[PDB]
């Protein structure tokens, strides 16, 4: 039993809610919140911009030190950093950005990072400003993640389409 509330159960391990991931994180304070990161950990917009703003830019400061030490992530890769005031940990995961021409097959590799964590609050990878089809992202999530994932979908109109079209 966990403290996630109001989610629709899609499968054995995947749950979905129309919610602002920032507000969800502040309420639940989960062990792991997933960020929709880029390889440079430049949290300018989308989910990343919103999560970073909620940390008063502390996420960006930590991220800049991480990149200065380690260099960029791989598309499809991840790193674990602090969750600041939002969660114990933040799993920064880089899904392919279709608006940069990146290979959508890497979306499965991106979701595989979730399997290293028993429970996660997460957005749909590569959705929003990363330009992938969120219906496809949900399908890859369900077919790849085996740990317990609670998906927050900000857009209510999108949330309803994801549920009604879910196979
Ligand atoms: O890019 C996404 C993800 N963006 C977010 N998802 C959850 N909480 C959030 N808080 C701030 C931004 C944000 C994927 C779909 C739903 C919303 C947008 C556009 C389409």
């Amino acid at each position: 039993v966990n403290s996630f509330s109001g989610y629709l159960k899609l499968t054995d391990n995947v749950y979905i809610k129309n919610a602002d991931i920032v507000e969800e994180a502040k309420k639940v304070k989960p062990t792991v919140v997933v960020n929709a990161a880029n390889v440079y950990l430049k949290h300018g917009g989308g989910v990343a911009g919103a999560l970073n703003k909620a940390t008063n830019n502390a996420m960006q400061v930590e991220s800049d030190d991480y990149i200065a030490t380690n260099g960029p992530l791989k598309v499809g890769g991840s790193c674990v950093l602090s969750g600041h005031n939002l969660a114990k940990h933040c799993l920064h995961v880089v899904g392919p950005n279709v608006n940069k021409g990146e290979d959508i097959q890497l979306l499965k590799s991106a979701y595989e990072n979730f399997n290293q964590h028993e429970v996660l609050l997460a957005p749909l990878l590569s959705a929003g400003i990363f330009g992938a089809d969120p219906i496809h992202s949900l399908r890859v999530c369900v077919d790849t993640v085996r740990t317990n994932v609670y998906l927050a979908v900000f857009d209510k109109n999108l949330y309803d389409k994801l549920v009604s079209s879910f196979l």
